């Protein structure tokens, strides 16, 4: 299996064991000043997501052309407000919101993005970027536009003195540093079976009983995160992540951004104990999917496990409360990867394994691969 594009890139070869730690190639001290050439009739445009019209254009591109399931039944439906959250974290740069437009019509037909992130990989902390929202319009697929987008964002990141990146994809490329699986926990099994997200030895009555949850969380002192909690959430997260081999390193400003609750985007609940001390937190983000070509049910409301930190509340209890909270908030399904300590609760809390993998990658960094349990990084 050859990779016309990926074989040219500073990434390790598939099927080869890495015993070392470090960059694949030495840092470039001169970088190409001019954008890479797009096919005729197409032009680069940096997207100002602070402009409502431009943000809506990106929303529409992704709504119509972004990630689908392996059965082409469900497509991610990131909201405009969610995209602002994901794409304008602390240190975001305008040149890193990289759009492709049709010259004549101005139609947005391609996108890729970088956001800055400090990443801890084994014993090294590196300033990197996280690459996300790579998207080529359906009508432009299989025309080698993706490699141009990747090279162009690489160039723009290089200009800023950054030479490593982290990214995830459902497809196998050279070369995963970790392989994860999505698991799903049914909250509204009736709807999930109706739209064929899930299927029914069990009746519908038994299935609804099986997945039924308490109407309120059980953990004493669970409450939404507030401004006063930003420092302790930062403290808790930073200490908790030390045990994994691939993690973000977040400033307090970044913790505020990624965790402070925003309705329909990000939920974070902290446990404040009988002493007034915050000892644990749970978080999940909101990402619905379009139910493709369906006459009645148009959208699937999904919550995604983000970072869950336990020091005094058992993780099992925290996650049980996360499910209850998601149910209360009207979610149809709660999704979680098998990374960090998630395998300790997935089967227990009646999660079912999903189709397809989520591969974790580094660009221009060689290191040994790790088990899912050692991956401590969750991306939007
Ligand atoms: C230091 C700074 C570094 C910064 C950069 C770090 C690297 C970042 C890397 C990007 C991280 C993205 C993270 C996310 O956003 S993952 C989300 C990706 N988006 C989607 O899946 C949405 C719907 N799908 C599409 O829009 C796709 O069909 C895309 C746009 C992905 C491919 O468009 P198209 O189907 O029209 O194909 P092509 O003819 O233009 O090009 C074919 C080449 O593209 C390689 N390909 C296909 N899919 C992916 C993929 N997901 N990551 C990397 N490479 C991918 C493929 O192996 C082949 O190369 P090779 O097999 O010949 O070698």
């Amino acid at each position: 299996r050859s990779y016309q594009f990926w074989d040219t890139q500073p990434v390790p070869k598939l099927g080869e064991v890495v015993n070392t730690h470090g960059p694949v190639e030495p840092d470039k001290d001169n970088i190409r000043q001019e954008p890479y050439t797009l096919p005729q009739g197409f032009t680069w445009d940096a997207l100002d997501l602070g402009d409502r019209g431009v943000l809506k254009e990106l929303y529409t591109l992704l709504n119509e052309n972004y990630v689908e399931d392996d059965d082409n039944m469900f497509r991610f439906d990131y909201s405009p407000e969610f995209l602002l959250w994901a794409l304008r974290p602390p240190g975001w740069l305008p040149q890193w919101h990289c759009g492709v437009r049709v010259v004549s019509s101005r139609k947005l037909v391609g996108f890729i993005s970088a956001i800055p992130a400090n990443i801890h990989i084994y014993d090294t902390e590196k300033k990197m970027v996280e690459i996300n929202f790579l998207c080529v319009h359906k009508k432009l697929r299989s025309k080698r536009v993706a490699p141009v987008l990747i090279r162009e964002i690489t160039r723009r990141v290089h200009l800023e003195g950054i030479f490593q990146a982290v990214y995830t994809a459902g497809v196998v490329l050279p070369k995963p540093v970790g392989t994860c699986r999505y698991w799903h926990r049914s909250l509204n099994p009736r709807k999930l079976i109706e739209v064929k997200f899930s299927h029914l030895n069990m009746t519908m009555q038994r299935t609804m009983k099986l997945y039924r949850l308490p109407e309120t969380p059980k953990t004493a002192g669970l409450r939404p995160m507030e401004t006063k909690d930003i420092p302790v959430v930062h403290q808790l997260l930073t200490r908790y992540l030390k045990q994994f081999h691939l993690t973000p390193v977040m400033s307090q400003e970044e913790v505020e951004h990624w965790f402070y609750p925003q309705e329909n985007i990000i939920d974070t609940f902290v446990v404040e104990n009988a002493n007034g001390e915050v000892t644990d937190f749970l978080s999940f983000y909101t990402l619905p999917s379009t139910i493709m070509n369906h006459p009645t049910h148009k959208s699937l409301k999904a919550a995604y496990s983000f970072y869950n930190v336990h020091t005094q509340t058992p993780l099992l209890d925290l996650m049980s409360d996360a499910l209850v909270l998601a149910k209360m908030k009207g979610f149809d399904v709660f999704n979680a990867l098998d990374l960090m300590e998630n395998k300790t609760f997935l089967e227990k809390l009646k999660f079912g394994i999903g189709d397809g993998n989520l591969q974790y990658y580094l660009y221009n960094w060689k290191c040994p691969s790790m088990g899912a349990e050692k991956v401590g990084l969750v991306l939007q």
